[PDB]
C-alpha cells in the first residue's frame, strides 16, 4: 500500500517503465478487455 507516501513515490516509475502504460490504449485505465471473460 503506503500509497500515501506521494512525497516519495517516484522510484517507482522514474521515466521508463511510464510509456509502456501509455502504450496500450488508455495508460490501462479507461482499457476493459471484454474478452472471453
Amino acid at each position: 500500500r503506503q500509497i500515501k507516501i506521494w512525497f516519495q513515490n517516484r522510484r517507482m516509475k522514474w521515466k521508463k517503465r511510464v510509456f509502456n502504460d501509455a502504450r496500450d490504449i488508455i495508460q490501462r485505465m479507461h482499457l476493459r478487455q471484454y474478452e472471453l471473460l
